[PDB]
């Protein structure tokens, strides 16, 4: 089909999505529209929430929802029924996460706050539970890359912004990112899509 | 196949789950804890949260990943893989809803005035957007009931709790928790469960 993805630009909630698409060299439109474009787009949205994924004429929405459509019946999935599941399950563990931090909040100084506690006091023990879970596996899931993987990378990459140091004591949720970065189409995404904050 | 769910006596997140298991006849441990013994097993689990299903041996979490893998190959699941993306994708946005609710917060204030406001102002967003995108149809994705129809019915029990008034210009939203209602082993099930107020 015929994709275009509309989201901010932003990597955010539409880069897990841009990675499937690199990985799986699929071409699409990568609308990026600005904060002054985002009434008159909402209006159309099915639930007002971005990103979105039309496919020949029809909308998707949920970027993990539409993750795991673009994976199906790909490597990238999960190799077995359960697989798929620990896919899912790392995935939303991880975007649960995210989902903790006041990206909207307005007051600066409560925004900031909050931030460095949920960094200092609640990460170290996720980061933990994944270190735990990856043990000395060179993926998340099963023996080969998943999606699992890059929303890992996705997700550590925008931690790391506000707390550099947050995988100190995990080299091997490093190594893991590195895997991710070094597979040769995720390399070339990284290196030519636009240089963004979030 | 053997199954154990762990969590709350609690309908909650887990509750989802013990909807596909009562439609599909599933047999399975209703394994209800307390939160007295909690530290006891948290402790053992894979990221210290429940529910977690237990499948021959083998340990799964996260509710909606256990839910959709359970749902995988049935009549539950949607009729196409666009359509699953859409069950998925509703399921998505209900339960990030109900996750902004603050249902551990002890700081009574804000947690008060979180729930007035996410009551107050997006629930009734959501179901607009919820009855639009319904429209006349019988089930929220295709010609079938699915999984997302079963949240629905379970999520909109919970925000009744709270705001008893949530669906008085959404006739049709309350015609589809009904429906679910309705069906046989779902009726049943309602009828027989713990009387819990979540
Ligand atoms: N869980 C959803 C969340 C979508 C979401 O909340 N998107 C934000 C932008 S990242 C949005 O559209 N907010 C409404 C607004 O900006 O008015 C997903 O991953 O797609
Ligand atoms: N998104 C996860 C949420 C899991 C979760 O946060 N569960 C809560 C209970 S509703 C929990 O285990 N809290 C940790 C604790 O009580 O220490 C899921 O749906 O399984
Ligand atoms: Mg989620």
């Amino acid at each position: 089909p015929n994709y275009k993805l509309t989201y901010f630009n932003m990597r955010g909630r539409a880069e897990i999505i841009r990675y499937i698409f690199a990985y799986l060299d699929i071409q699409y439109e990568d609308h990026r529209i600005e904060q002054a474009d985002w009434p008159e787009i909402k209006s159309t949205l099915p639930f007002g929430k971005i990103p979105i994924l039309e496919v020949d004429g029809l909308t998707l929405h949920q970027s993990l929802a539409i993750a795991r459509y673009l994976t199906k019946n790909t490597d990238l999935a999960g190799n077995t029924e359960m697989e798929q599941c620990h896919v899912d399950a790392i995935v939303d563990t991880l975007d649960d996460f995210m989902s903790c931090f006041p990206w909207a909040e307005k007051k600066q100084d409560v925004k900031e706050q909050m931030f460095n506690e949920l960094l200092t006091y609640n990460a170290p023990h996720l980061m933990q539970d994944l270190d735990t879970y990856l043990g000395g596996r060179e993926w998340l899931i099963g023996n080969s890359v998943t999606w699992a993987d890059f929303y890992w990378e996705i997700c550590s990459t925008t931690l790391l912004v506000f707390k550099p140091d947050l995988l100190d004591n995990h080299p091997r949720l490093v190594t893991l990112r590195k895997k991710v970065q070094a597979i040769p189409a995720v390399a070339n995404w990284i290196k030519r899509r636009p240089q963004t904050k979030l």
